[PDB]
């Protein structure tokens, strides 16, 4: 259950000293990454989020006004062009404010939910790097909600609902929640921190969530709710975060026109559900021990022939399943069928289809799984419908 | 209005600012177009059997020195440092894909290996040369690299050629001009390899019955390239496609495989990009259609509007129905006159506008109007959905009844 070892055996990714802390996503690993993005986007549509994309580097002055430069200077990569210094972004917060600052906003535009799969870079110490868990370049399922003070409770409730909704899809039902309060170095008045901390605590209470206080562990600009999931080995993984931010939009000149026709500074809610998506893939790899659920499996079906007599039949089946939306590969190599089956079983391919002369004449296919279960000969259309149901429902296990 | 910068502002597609010169802030509507382009390209990757990978953003400068890229492009490269090591923000995807290739032992059975990526590239272009979406500092390329044997060159180059005309025809580009860019004066690689690479590219164009002209000295410093230029509706030339035959870089990056004769060989590498910079291609499409993006690319495909509050419930029901059908649909329930709403969404170039009166509510129908000012009359909602889905799935250039 080491994600580094499983990642190598399944050819998911690799890392090398020429790019410390940054991941080379191979075809099979990138397929898992993209399927996670599809799942998140399905939630972005359901929870009514916009999706945007920000530039990778911006002027260092942007990070000076937020206070991040004074506080996280050592952790940020910098580059220069024409006597101007730019920072490769470690977070998506200022970039989303820049998009919000384009075009005059009114209260009718709020709540404005802005999500992004933003890849961030942090100059972490090289000795602290570890596989997919602690990296230098990563992608977060980030989002920022611009809202009024009256809309804080509903929007924080939506973020909390989304956390439990997404975690349950992967089978994580044991979740421990902590609330981080003001640190010893911060921005924003005590009243603002008093209201922000109280709002987060009330939201947890109103959602029937018990929590502990992490005193002084909040960000320098906002308190945060931190969600920790527990894997099948009862190991704790802090993944989700919700921040109630009353300071950064003001420092970035964000404003909207209220119903009173008065200029107001919007409330910003930061949230990420999965956290670093590279890290989440590593957690899933160890949770499933490489046996990814069918909807996440890089290759869902492999169809093999026994002899060259079934080569045409396998190709027709592969196209049919491919057109049905199934990630399917044909294995027509000159090897024993038992050699082909073992190769794909070790790759944890959920379903393996074998076509002999009996299958060709009958129009059926023999089905076995990576767990060694023999499902016998099944109708081709029945196999497709079963696969589609397992994929579209994102079922954890085979039916 | 045909300038993509003006249309982009009117349609709220993107914005740029001096805090990040030559780098695009993609708004929701603009990012939707970008993602639809990604979905289209990925459909071709599936059809043409490409892998899709993702490389790191920065790599050791010593890796860019090995290919000669540092000596040629160092003034155009962004550099950053960490722990007394200097890193280059990648301006191209070639070395990263070779690094993926070099992982694990490769044999002839693994070739051809087609490796694609939507690679985010950055180049330190002069600020005076930047212009909208056409000339930027940060961009994404629909790049791919094919690792193959010498015997596989002709079929793999032919596949790249076919993909170029396949993808351009989807957007309505049928006037294509082809150039073969030969070796530049400042160059790496042997004379014999350059002769073979240039001859192979020329023969591949001959087999596809494609007339072309040579472009002396315009090839890359390591390989020649076929350059494809498309012509827009104003007969303006846009160089987008590129196919490179490369015998130099894989050797310099220690790429190798075990041949059928059980001896180590250096694979051939074919570089190709169809659209080129996808930000630039979006700008070209924006000007080509003058904001009238085809329905499959339109950020908002359908807008449903009421006349009074009596149809507010019916409009909301249909918006949910169309959204569940996979159609990007928005409801317009503001207290404005219906002509005011239609004019506003026509200026947003929304393909279809659905008007629901009380006669529409009882009949379960919708009054269909288009951004071209055409009245299509009342139609059944399910019939509307069926035709819209067919228009989107076929990526049709034309709307209903035109
Ligand atoms: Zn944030
Ligand atoms: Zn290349």
């Amino acid at each position: 259950r080491d994600h580094r070892k499983i990642g190598k055996q399944l050819d998911l990714y690799h890392m090398q000293e020429e790019a410390p802390g940054m991941v080379f996503w191979h075809n099979d690993g990138w397929t898992i990454f993209r399927e996670l993005e599809v799942f998140v986007r399905s939630k972005l549509k359901e929870y009514q989020y916009q999706e945007v994309k920000g530039p990778f580097m911006m002027d260092r002055v942007l990070w000076e006004k937020t206070g991040h430069w004074d506080n996280y200077k050592d952790a940020m990569f910098t580059t220069s062009s024409e006597n101007r210094e730019y920072c490769i972004k470690p977070m998506n917060c200022p970039g989303h404010v820049q998009i919000f600052n384009q075009g005059l906003k009114s209260y009718r535009d709020l709540p404005l939910r802005m999500a992004e799969f933003g890849s961030c870079h942090r100059n972490e110490p090289s000795g602290s790097l570890h596989g997919l868990m602690r990296v230098r370049g990563f992608t977060q399922d980030d989002a920022h909600i611009f809202c009024t003070e009256e809309q804080i409770r509903d929007e924080v409730n939506g973020c909390i609902r989304l956390v439990y909704d997404m975690y349950s899809t992967f089978g994580f039902e044991k979740i421990v929640v902590k609330l981080s309060t003001r640190p010893e170095k911060r921005i924003g008045s005590d009243e603002m921190w008093d209201r922000a901390e109280a709002d987060l605590a009330v939201a947890l209470e109103e959602n029937n969530i018990p929590f502990e206080y992490q005193l002084g562990e909040g960000a320098f600009y906002s308190p945060k709710i931190e969600f920790t999931l527990y894997d099948c080995l009862d190991r704790a993984w802090q993944c989700g975060t919700v921040q109630l931010d009353f300071s950064l939009p003001s420092r970035l000149s964000a404003s909207y026109v209220g119903e009173d026709n008065e200029r107001k500074v919007p409330v910003m809610i930061h949230r990420a559900i999965l956290g670093s998506m590279e890290r989440f893939i590593g957690i899933l790899t160890e949770e499933f021990a490489g046996f990814f659920p069918t909807w996440l499996a890089p290759v869902q079906v492999v169809i093999m022939n026994i002899t060259d007599s079934q080569s045409e039949y396998v190709n027709e089946l592969t196209q049919k399943l491919s057109n049905a939306g199934i990630r399917v590969k044909a294995d027509l190599r000159n090897e024993k069928i038992g050699f082909k089956i073992r190769e794909h079983t070790l790759r944890r391919v959920p379903y393996m289809l074998v076509c002999g002369d009996k299958e060709v004449e009958s129009g059926k296919v023999a089905v076995r799984t990576r767990r060694g279960k023999d499902l016998g000969s099944m109708d081709v259309n029945e196999v497709i419908e079963k696969l589609q149901q397992e994929i579209r429902s994102r079922s954890l296990k085979q039916l």
